């Protein structure tokens, strides 16, 4: 069992709390709002550094390129923007998707990034230029999550019709659909950090890893409360081997990866712990709520 223990709490943010994603190089935490605005602070003092500001509605999600130097915003102005964050300036605006952007991700070469939109569509762009080069039909409801995997060869989408599904990154393709007994809307899906498994959430309460090659759903992960919406979850790999993931009843949930047992639940917000992250280096967590709370939280333990 693992000791998360609370450190810090992050106030600035003036509405819910989207999205927090910590820099590859272990450095700072991103935060993306339905205030318009993302915020940087240092990942390990939780000490402000700055905010990028340039969106006309409300973030819903935010990702980090590879080399820690760029962000991808997603946002209900039906945009993407890349952002240098160095220098705050914003790179380039991608506008293609017809109705909100949810979730956005880079590749790991970082010059491409998958988004997914109300529009129920996935789509593909060139980091360099910021024009659209794909457009997926991916799904027949919105698309809760996109993802890369370990060499950017495979995307995997996931939507509340029930459906995941993979997808060929050179050719668009789609090269399979996942999907368990009961056909709940899946609210959230990740590549596993070594490329084998997908973690998938579904409203239903549960977490579900999947052997994607094989098809084959080898875990499920329960106890908490998910039931109404898109909860972030994560690999914890920086010490033991676990699931991390907010709830609906404002608790931080964590697993053993391999046994599916609780190791601990994490108390302080007042609202849907909507969105956690794992540091890549160290063991510290950072949740963030929605708007009867508005702050972000960091929590460290010994293993
Ligand atoms: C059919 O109706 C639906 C209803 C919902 C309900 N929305 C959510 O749950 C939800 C979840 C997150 C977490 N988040 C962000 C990216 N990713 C991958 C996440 N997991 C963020 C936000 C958000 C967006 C914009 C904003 F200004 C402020 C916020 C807090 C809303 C989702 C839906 O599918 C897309 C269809």
């Amino acid at each position: 069992k693992p000791n998360y223990a609370l450190k810090f709490t992050l106030a600035g943010h003036t509405k819910a709390v989207s999205s927090v994603k910590f820099s590859p190089n272990g450095e700072w935490l991103a935060s993306s709002s339905a205030d318009k605005l993302i915020k940087i602070w240092g990942a390990y003092d939780g000490k402000f550094e700055k905010t990028i500001s340039g969106h006309k509605l409300g973030i819903s999600d935010v990702a980090w390129s590879s080399d820690s130097n760029l962000l991808v915003s997603a946002s209900d102005d039906k945009t993407l923007k890349i952002w240098d964050v160095s220098s705050g300036k914003c790179l380039k605006t991608l506008k293609g998707h017809s109705n909100y952007v949810f979730c956005c991700n880079f590749n790991p070469q970082s010059n491409l990034i998958v988004s997914g939109s109300f529009d129920e569509s996935v789509r593909i762009w060139d980091v360099k230029t910021g024009k659209c080069l794909k457009t997926l039909p991916a799904h027949s409801d919105p698309v809760s999550a996109v993802h890369f995997n370990r060499d950017g060869s495979l995307i995997v989408s996931s939507s509340y019709d029930g459906l995941c599904r993979i997808w060929d990154t050179a050719s668009g393709q789609c090269l399979k659909t996942l999907i368990d007994d009961d056909n709940p809307p899946v609210s959230f899906v990740k590549f596993s950090p070594n490329g084998k498994y997908i973690l998938a959430a579904t409203l239903d309460n549960t977490l579900k890893l999947w052997d994607y090659s094989s098809g084959k759903c080898l875990k499920t992960y329960t106890g908490h409360k998910n039931e109404k919406y898109c909860i972030f979850a994560n690999f914890s790999v920086t010490g033991g081997k676990w699931i991390v993931s907010g709830s609906e009843d404002n608790l931080v949930y964590i697993w053993n990866l391999q046994t599916k047992e609780i190791v601990q639940k994490l108390q302080g917000h007042t609202d849907v712990v909507i969105s956690t992250a794992c540091h890549p280096t160290e063991n510290i967590i950072a949740s963030a709520a929605l708007e009867n709370d508005k702050t972000i939280k960091l929590w460290k333990s010994d293993c």
